[PDB]
């Protein structure tokens, strides 16, 4: 049972949906018309970015389309409708992105093609079973650390942390291994992973008021700008890689 909203903050969060629905469009046929900005070798990062926006912008219409039948402007307030707000729309953009956003940045890595599939498997799987061992956790009605909440979320941050660490401690000898410029751009896409990753755990704990009209604001603010930077923003730092990776290899 959503509570009522003042038109600010109705209007903030579907303004924010909304937003979000256009830029993941642009970011798509941005991804897609880029493919032959880049060399053969790397069209393939690109095809994955593109689905990685077309999935979310997909979702986002859906969580747009579910928050404004949710509520019924009455006299100056935004009351619920009676109609629920799916939260798992989200949820189910984690699952399906997720192993993408790691495959992508595997791609650009300039690791020799007998490591490549090997790394893009790994982190693939280990961001799908991440997102499989938060579900428990987060339809939990329980809220306490210690607990059902606590218990899958302390689970999820396993493979969580499994993938920062081969991000950060097990791939220096080919990031270093990279032009200034290259190395530059792939430490700073670790960098945003790290940050905007990082959210999600955060975010998670905050509840160990449920319900209120700020809490549900700021989350549904919070998690949405992290989406953006997570995928479309992120996206675009991978494109500039494969493009500066391509101009080195003096491709045209
Ligand atoms: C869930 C749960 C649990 C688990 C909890 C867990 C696992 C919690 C985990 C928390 C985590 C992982 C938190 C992580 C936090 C990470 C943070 C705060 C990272 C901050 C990073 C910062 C401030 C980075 C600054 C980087 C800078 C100034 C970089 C400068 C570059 O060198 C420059 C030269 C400027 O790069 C230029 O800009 C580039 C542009 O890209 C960029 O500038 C890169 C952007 C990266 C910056 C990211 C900052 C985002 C803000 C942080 C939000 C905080 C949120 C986490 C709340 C290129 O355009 C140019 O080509 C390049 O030359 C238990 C407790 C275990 C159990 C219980 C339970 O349930
Ligand atoms: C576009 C969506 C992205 C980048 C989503 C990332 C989500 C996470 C890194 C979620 C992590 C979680 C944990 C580490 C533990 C607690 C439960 C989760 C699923 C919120």
């Amino acid at each position: 049972e959503l509570p009522t909203l003042t038109p600010g903050q109705y209007s903030l969060v579907f303004n924010m949906f909304s937003f979000t629905v256009a830029t993941m469009t642009a970011s798509f046929v941005f991804f897609v018309l880029a493919r032959n900005n880049v060399a053969p070798k790397y069209r393939i990062s690109m095809m994955v970015s593109a689905l990685v926006v077309f999935i979310a912008g997909y979702h986002y219409f859906r969580i747009t389309s579910s928050w404004e039948a949710a509520y019924a402007l009455q006299n100056g307030m935004y009351q619920p409708t009676g109609e629920l707000f799916n939260d798992a729309y989200r949820y189910v953009d984690w699952l399906l992105t997720v192993p993408l956003l790691t495959v992508e940045l595997v791609l650009v890595m300039g690791l020799p093609k007998n490591e490549r599939g090997p790394l893009a498997a790994k982190l693939g799987f280990l961001a799908a079973l991440m997102i499989v061992l938060g579900y428990p956790g987060e339809v939990s009605e329980n809220a306490a650390l210690f607990g059902t909440r606590g218990l899958w979320g302390f689970l999820s941050t396993i493979p969580f942390v499994w993938i920062l660490y081969i991000l950060f401690t097990q791939l220096g000898d080919t990031i270093q291994r990279q032009s200034s410029r290259v190395s530059t751009l792939l430490g700073n896409a670790r960098l945003l992973l790290l940050a905007t990753w990082g959210f999600y755990p955060i975010a998670y704990m905050i509840p160990m008021p449920s319900n209120t009209p700020g809490t549900i604001v700021a989350l549904q603010v919070g998690y949405t700008i992290a989406d953006v930077l997570a995928k479309a923003g992120y996206g675009v730092l991978i494109y500039n890689i494969a493009k500066a990776k391509s101009e080195e290899e003096g491709f045209n």
